């Protein structure tokens, strides 16, 4: 997903997903301790820095190849042989964030959590769970799709307090893998002969530009809503794990 601006949801789908997940936690009045939401907002600057940094600097963006932002649940690999993938990388920052938290280094803890949330967010994007990059055919489709998502995401906000609490085990890797499994299933709903064909013809015909956008919207809405619920459960897990007990 996009992450063009560090603090603006308008062009940062990653930030939007996290903010909506926090809203889910805020709406939940039977399980979530609201002081957890207070802490996230207190260290929002560091959190947002982490969400953003993943796409703009080393080692997070792997020398501009973003290899660590991809993870195919079927073979457990990213799109470049032997490179690090989203599951191990996302889990790495989830744990680093927790250790910092336990040591009262809030700035470090929330920056790392932000990074971890970025990776979790990415595997919810079908293309990232299928190793379909901006260089995959049709070239350029990956980025144009994520840019389009920013224009319609607000129509798919989750408005209840039901996050996927304890969705998977206590191991963050299970959460990232689980999200990728579901996302890859919805891959064909976004990338297929039709959308590929229309995207290419969209170059000369606005008529076709509207066609592929419409075609991928339903599945996009579903993916965005799932991403919100999973992220809320992931954050809740982080606090249950490192928040004393
Ligand atoms: C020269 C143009 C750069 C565009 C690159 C791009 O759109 O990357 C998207 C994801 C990046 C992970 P993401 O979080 O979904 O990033 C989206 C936003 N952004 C690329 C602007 C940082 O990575 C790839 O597809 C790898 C191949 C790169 C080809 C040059
Ligand atoms: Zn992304
Ligand atoms: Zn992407
Ligand atoms: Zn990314």
């Amino acid at each position: 997903w996009s992450a063009e601006d560090k603090h603006k949801e308008g062009v940062n789908s990653h930030l939007w997903i996290v903010n909506r997940a926090i809203d889910i936690m805020s709406r939940n009045t039977t399980l979530v301790k609201q002081d957890r939401v207070a802490q996230l907002n207190e260290w929002r600057t560091e959190l947002e820095n982490g969400i953003y940094a993943a796409n703009y600097e080393n080692p997070y963006y792997d020398n501009s190849t973003f290899a660590s932002h991809f993870y195919d649940p079927d073979n457990g690999k990213t799109y470049i042989p032997f490179a690090k993938q989203a599951k191990e990388t996302g889990a790495k920052y989830f744990k680093l964030a927790g250790e910092s938290y336990k040591n009262k280094d809030m700035k470090q803890a929330f920056f790392y959590l932000g990074l971890s949330l970025h990776y979790l967010g990415d595997v919810n994007q079908p293309m990232h769970a299928a190793n379909f990059t901006n260089l995959s055919y049709p070239q350029g489709f990956h980025s144009k799709y994520e840019n389009f998502v920013d224009t319609i995401k607000d129509n798919y906000k989750v408005t209840d307090g039901n996050g996927y609490w304890n969705w998977k085990g206590t191991n963050p890797e299970e959460w990232i893998h689980g999200a990728a499994v579901v996302a890859k299933q919805d891959y064909s709903g976004i990338v297929n002969d039709n959308t590929k064909d229309w995207f290419v013809k969209a170059a000369v015909s606005q008529e076709y530009a509207d066609k592929w956008r419409a075609e991928v919207t339903p599945m996009t809405g579903k993916r965005l809503m799932d991403a919100q619920r999973v992220t809320a459960g992931y954050i809740q897990l982080w606090f249950d794990t490192y928040g004393d007990r």
